[PDB]
């Protein structure tokens, strides 16, 4: 007898999905674990159209977001999230079985979850003491590749990769992969985004993301920004109505001129509250080091991190677990919320100390 | 030199993205060519979290679905509409280059576009004459398939597949491939439902929508039901939050006891107007022959179809040239709206007649 399960792909049996979940409904009280905006920002629908099918590529979503990111129309593609576009661009560039993705941990997982989903090769190249691209340990490893994925600023660590590094990478590159600079978190520091630098690199591709900053997880909205020649052929393999009426609508809104100001007086706050954050953390007993962000989320290093962390999570503070991270040993992601939130995480600290 | 374009998969440089768009804004003012319900209700959102990322699963909506096809809520996936659905059965079974699915011409377009865009191999056994399955031609077929689909009722022919042909495919696929029957137009027909089959047959799974008959295709959010082996191997290759939150919300609304009351008086409305439209159009001298159907569109071969098609194209009337299907020549499908909408065919229709 043959179960369903044989049927299955081997890659499918054996991978373990994403792990993002880490729930405890009603338990936990302080959400600083997702790297979400910690206030709701209300929007409410202003096209009751739902009989009809969506624009694949809703108009007004892609002209603002355009506008916004200052960037032609025609090289911006929307999705589910840039979790759709590291797929896509997957799904576009790599032939399952001969090519290969490349990413330097530690990371955001979804790049590796995509690929091995998809079935493509992964290729790793960690990144150095401080979470710098090794250029030279790139340039040995990239045949067959065909995606190169790099997060600036760097999730879970949090800091920018050097630009000088991202030419050179890109020089590596050139006539050979697609480099994708993950910006889900540019927002935080919109002058160090790569988005100016589409008219040198024809294979340069940039996720963004209504995730973060612009405090909309909730719409599962995002994008990608590359020239026309990559756009269009990611337009190829994209799903026919990828984003619904509903989340096209408060996405235009939210992309409004009105949407952007408010957008950034969100980032000044995280920012400001952020520094508050490392500054206090500091001078904590339990904390060994707290590493510099240009995010929404603080990485520290602290004595005892297993024993710290399930502590606070007792107490209804969720954080966000790094100690099995390559080099990562004894971290955990902090993320920026109110006040209020980073106060109940100073004080719970304070009473380990150990 | 190399272009962006080489870099390529061969498969994506080649193949042709789906042909679903057809628009003419302002144009047309009478829609009958994408199998939508004809009125638009209205939901407004109920959830202002927004700023949080939503579940991969929104309990509300699985469970407001099981109770509403009358399976249990393990047994069921939700997803951006039933084209998610078909991509996840080719993505968590259909290894690429090595399987493949199999479907039977001419029917629902995506499941050819999904497995060429995936990279999995497409084999085809063309329905009969009056479009049911061709069994022994299928028998000769299954080498290295792993997924079959089949819509029942039939897009675009109308008619449902004899049950017992669906016993039989069943029995030919036991422990060697996964059988979908795509049910996007089953509210129409709600009593050939294969939902009920779930406990006899471990290979069996069923596409349901919100798009047709709940006149939701706004909302992209479709389902999917199979025995909770076939469901959870699914939930590990579905992106980590595949709904959104405003989606998530009004789909559940829709799904209330309420919701599907007012569902089955679309239904029965839709089904009291085609049974005028069919009785009317076979009067129509340019009127070939119009086919039984048991959803919400109808298929009608014309006398100079081509020339019918563009003439009420022109006229705003937008319907969907079949002409191209496989033995569909000469064929129109006409999706049933309102009364006027109807009569504006009709007339139309008669003023040609040459
Ligand atoms: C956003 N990821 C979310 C939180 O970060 P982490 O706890 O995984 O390090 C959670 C998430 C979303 N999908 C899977 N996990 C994120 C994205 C995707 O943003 P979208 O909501 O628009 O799909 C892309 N890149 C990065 C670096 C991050 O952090
Ligand atoms: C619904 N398909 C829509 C109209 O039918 P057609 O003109 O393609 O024959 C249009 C569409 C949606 N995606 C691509 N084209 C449909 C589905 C999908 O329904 P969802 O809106 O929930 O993804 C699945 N199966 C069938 C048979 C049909 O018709």
């Amino acid at each position: 007898t043959v179960t369903i399960t044989d049927l299955a792909r081997e890659n499918v049996r054996n991978l373990t999905p994403y792990q993002s979940a880490r729930r405890l409904g009603g338990n936990g009280d302080v959400w600083l674990n997702a790297n979400e905006y910690p206030t709701a920002v209300e929007f409410q629908l202003t096209q009751q159209t739902l009989n009809r099918y969506p624009e694949c590529q809703p108009k007004a979503v892609i002209e603002n977001y355009a506008q916004y990111a200052g960037v032609k129309p025609e090289q911006v593609l929307v999705s589910r999230g840039a979790d759709e576009g590291i797929e896509l661009l997957i799904r576009a560039f790599c032939e399952p079985g001969k090519d290969a993705i490349l990413y330097c941990p530690p990371t955001y997982g979804m790049y590796s979850v995509s690929a091995e989903t998809i079935g493509v090769e992964c290729r790793t190249v960690p990144t150095l003491d401080n979470w710098q691209l090794d250029l030279q340990g790139i340039s040995d490893k990239l045949d067959g590749v065909k995606v190169v994925y790099v997060c600036s600023p760097n999730n879970p660590t949090g800091q920018l990769i050097n630009p000088q590094d991202f030419r050179t990478l890109l020089e590596l590159t050139r006539g050979k992969a697609i480099v994708v600079a993950d910006e889900a978190y540019i927002e935080f520091c919109p002058q160090a985004s790569l988005a100016g630098w589409l008219a040198e690199y024809p294979h340069l591709a940039i996720l963004r993301t209504l995730s973060k900053a612009f405090a909309l997880a909730g719409l599962r909205c995002g994008f990608t920004l590359a020239n026309e020649e990559v756009i269009n052929l990611l337009m190829k393999v994209i799903a026919p109505y990828p984003l619904s009426t509903p989340v096209a609508d408060i996405a235009a809104q939210a992309l409004s001129p009105q949407g952007i100001v408010a957008m950034r007086e969100r980032v000044a706050q995280i920012i400001a509250e952020r520094e508050y954050l490392i500054a206090a953390l500091k001078e904590i007993p339990c904390v060994e080091q707290v590493f510099d962000s240009e995010t929404n989320y603080i990485l520290a290093r602290f004595k005892a991190s297993s024993a710290v962390f399930k502590s606070l999570w007792d107490q209804g503070i969720i954080l966000r677990d790094q100690n099995k991270q390559p080099s990562l040993s004894g971290c955990l992601r902090i993320t920026v919320g109110t006040r209020e939130e980073s106060q109940r995480v100073i004080d719970a600290l304070r009473a380990e100390q150990v």
